[PDB]
């Protein structure tokens, strides 16, 4: 039912704020974004930049994946990121996430037609 491009939004995309202020956050939004539903999901980092400028990635610089292939492309810019990982102590269904803002260039993997962002494979 749900498209890659549209999971890749509800995963990775908050455009709302630059930044992540409340140590808080990524207990909140791995919750709002159903990353909590059947298990913690581990590590998971939101992009806070608009749609269109994580979009023009897809026609940024040409890298291979972690998996080898080589429709990824790493961000021009850094871009502003939080880093959500779950906490040692963190059990299902109490899921626990340190929150970490960084700026780092991204790196997706792009497929379709309009060609987007359907994988996020790292930060650097
Ligand atoms: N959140
Ligand atoms: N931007
Ligand atoms: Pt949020
Ligand atoms: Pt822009």
């Amino acid at each position: 039912k749900e498209t890659a491009a549209a999971k890749f939004e509800r995963q990775h995309m908050d455009s709302s704020t630059s930044a992540a202020s409340s140590s808080n956050y990524c207990n909140q939004m791995m919750k709002s974004r159903n990353l909590t539903k059947d298990r913690c999901k581990p590590v998971n980092t939101f992009v806070h930049e608009s749609l269109a400028d994580v979009q023009a990635v897809c026609s940024q610089k040409n890298v291979a994946c972690k998996n080898g292939q080589t429709n990824c492309y790493q961000s021009y810019s850094t871009m502003s990121i939080t880093d959500c990982r779950e906490t040692g102590s963190s059990k299902y269904p109490n899921c626990a996430y340190k929150t970490t803002q960084a700026n780092k260039h991204i790196i997706v993997a792009c497929e379709g037609n309009p060609y987007v962002p359907v994988h996020f494979d790292a930060s650097v």
